[PDB]
């Protein structure tokens, strides 16, 4: 399984038993001032987050582009 991973936004093959590509975007309290950030990876399960965070989970290859601004 390969998936979009941050900082480089490059595919790359996920660890052993991480079969998960997720796409994780904080617009927290910094959002108004700092910007968005965003991480892309692999992962076992979907991570769970907070409030203020957007989660997308998908299990296919390279399904985590960068999103679009």
């Amino acid at each position: 399984t390969k998936c979009y991973v941050t900082p480089d936004v490059k595919s790359e093959t996920c660890p052993a038993g991480q079969d998960i590509c997720y796409t994780e975007t904080w617009c927290d309290a910094w959002c108004t001032s700092r910007g968005k950030r965003v991480n892309l990876g692999c992962a076992a399960t979907c991570p769970i987050v907070k409030p203020g965070v957007e989660i997308k989970c998908c299990s296919t290859d390279n399904c985590n582009p960068f999103p679009t601004r």
